[PDB]
């Protein structure tokens, strides 16, 4: 259930700000903040996600509140 | 319809040289060489697919036959 995300792989790169999200995830210990700049200053987002991808189910759960909130035209486009 | 390529991103791109697809992509006509080495001289290949995405239907057909041609393993998930 991962594959819900990778089939948008695309276009959500192409509408997602990752610096919107980044914060929610370093504060619910899913990422750290070497990640944090590794996104931002290391197409940012498919970074983003390649790294979410190796966090399973906690990852998924905490990125979809994440884009539910910012994004969450997109998150229904995502979500079913 | 991207879907069975773009659901397959992730792993896609973690298994093709776009070395090997470019020639043939170029000769189908779908891109051209200004492409070819804009993709090259450079998930790597992350780039080579959003390019297709930019032809749209004839860029995915034409991208699914080099997987039967070249990654015919590739090719297989990919068509199921």
């Amino acid at each position: 259930l991962w594959d819900n995300v990778e089939c948008n792989r695309h276009m959500l790169s192409r509408y997602i700000n990752p610096a919107k999200l980044t914060p929610y995830l370093r504060q619910c210990k899913v990422i750290d903040e070497q990640d944090e700049d590794e996104v931002l200053n290391a197409n940012r987002a498919g970074r983003l996600l390649d790294i979410l991808h190796t966090k399973g189910q906690r990852g998924y759960v905490v990125f979809l509140e994440s884009l539910e909130f910012y994004y969450p035209e997109l998150y229904k486009l995502v979500t079913g």
